[PDB]
């Protein structure tokens, strides 16, 4: 019967993960700055009982390895779960290996060989993932001597994952042919990690297509290749682990701790850089990263017209008098009473949070905060906030894929950029003739904004 807001107060967004929202958090007494990830009841089902559930957060408690998450804490409340644990600062391992002039053979060991570290650790103590992805590799540190922490070990097997495409974005690549047809284990992980080597020396995925079904269909039949160009600058053992990974049948593909033993791993952690490998990272990381921005600024768009309106409707009943003027106590009431219907916003941790909110939109809207206000004005402004933090992110998404700084998306890119979001072709090009009437064949950043708003109703 202990409270998560009793303890721990919200700092800031670390930003979105699979299940649901992470915050930085600190405790209140002892001044510990934790990762907190928020799971939502409503939008995450549960796959096991309460039981279960408890059971295994108590064993991962106690599990300590340095390539792994430590969770320190859990709870639970009407509409929430609560997993506390260890920051991370050093951000994607995918973000940092782009920002290098050079990456070898040397350097994908040493990082394939702390995630195979943390994965047989793991998989001693009967936890899989099942959703191993680059996503979930985090650097500890910013310093350049970081390991990798491996996030969300074990949870896949209590929480069912999204449908949604916009919590989706990446997952299909890494996915094991076992885990789409029911009977899996803990080499579904091993074949994951087989993904990611691949992509780490060649900076294509093995298994990919024009869209998410087309990729599960290439994943499920289970044939790639090693033809391209860039696979003549890698050695023959390098090629041959991850044949041992990517072998369809599981009882037939390596363990992690005997890829532990490899002789790739053997050697190289113990030669050129790969130019065209880090090349190809980097246009990939920007493609899959422009994609998840169109589809949250899609989402946050939609998520504006449901609450503009719902809080408008709390406070035109909350004005008994009908005059337009509440205070802000009233203000704060009604806003508190938003978090109880929808419950979308993570950060809202409290009613401490939420009084804070509401300030800052006073702050901003240059009214007085000790009288009454017009609520009308609150409402534009308070949406705002989240309305224009969303196109901002959408923008430097945009900018950080226009690697040219031409200004402009190509119509080939855009079918890349919508065949990832998973955006119906003839779909997203009816958008686009009814925006691109000149017949340019491609759009800026304004133009990219009103195709998204149009595919979302707008
Ligand atoms: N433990 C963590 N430390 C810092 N940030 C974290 C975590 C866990 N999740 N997150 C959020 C990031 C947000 C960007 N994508 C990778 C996960």
């Amino acid at each position: 019967t202990a409270i998560f807001s009793d303890r721990y107060k919200g700092q800031r967004v670390l930003g979105k993960g699979s299940f649901g929202e992470v915050i930085l958090c600190k405790d209140k007494i002892t001044g510990q700055e934790c990762a907190v990830k928020v799971i939502s009841k409503r939008q995450v089902k549960q796959k096991t009982d309460k039981e279960s559930l408890l059971r295994e957060v108590q064993l991962l408690k106690q599990l300590d390895h340095p390539n792994i998450m430590k969770l320190y804490e859990f709870f639970e409340d009407k509409g929430y779960f609560y997993l506390v644990g260890e920051v991370y600062t050093g951000g994607e391992l995918f973000d940092e290996i782009i920002s290098r002039k050079r990456f070898s053979e040397v350097d994908a060991a040493r990082i394939i060989r702390q995630v195979l570290s943390g994965i047989t650790y793991m998989h001693k103590n009967k936890i899989v993932h099942r959703d191993l992805k680059p996503e979930n590799l985090l650097l500890e540190s910013k310093s350049k001597d970081a390991n990798i922490r491996i996030i969300d070990f074990g949870l896949s097997t209590h929480f069912e994952a999204s449908k949604k495409m916009k919590d989706k974005i990446g997952t299909a690549y890494y996915i094991a042919p076992e885990v789409l047809h029911g009977t899996y284990d803990e080499k579904c992980d091993v074949w994951s990690t087989g993904v990611i080597l691949y992509i780490l020396l060649s900076g294509c995925p093995p298994f990919n297509g024009a869209n998410e079904y087309d990729i599960l269909k290439k994943v499920e039949k289970g044939k790639y290749t090693f033809e391209l160009p860039q696979w003549k600058k890698v050695s023959e053992s390098a090629k041959d682990l991850i044949r041992k990974m990517l072998t369809y049948v599981p009882s037939m593909r390596i363990s992690a701790r005997d890829a532990l033993d490899h002789e790739w791993i053997q050697t190289y952690t113990k030669v050129p850089s790969l130019d065209n490998a880090i090349l190809n990272i980097r246009q990939f990381q920007g493609t899959q990263k422009l994609a998840q921005a169109a589809l949250l600024y899609m989402g946050s768009k939609l998520t504006s017209q449901d609450e503009t309106k719902e809080l408008t409707a709390i406070f035109h009943k909350m004005d008994k008098n009908g005059d337009g003027q509440l205070d802000r106590a009233e203000l704060i009431e009604g806003y508190k009473e938003l978090m109880r219907m929808k419950g979308q916003d993570a950060s809202m941790l409290d009613a401490s949070a939420v009084e804070h909110e509401v300030d800052q939109v006073l702050d901003a809207v240059d009214f007085d905060k000790n009288g009454y206000i017009e609520y009308s004005e609150f409402v534009t402004v308070a949406m705002d906030r989240k309305t224009l933090l969303s196109r901002e992110r959408l923008e430097r998404a945009f900018r950080m894929f226009d690697s040219d700084n031409s200004g402009k998306i190509s119509s080939t890119e855009l079918a890349t950029i919508f065949g990832v979001s998973d955006v119906d072709s003839e779909t997203w090009k009816s958008v686009l003739s009814e925006v691109d009437k000149n017949n340019d064949g491609e759009v800026d950043f304004d133009e990219f904004q009103q195709m998204l708003l149009k595919l979302c109703g707008n």
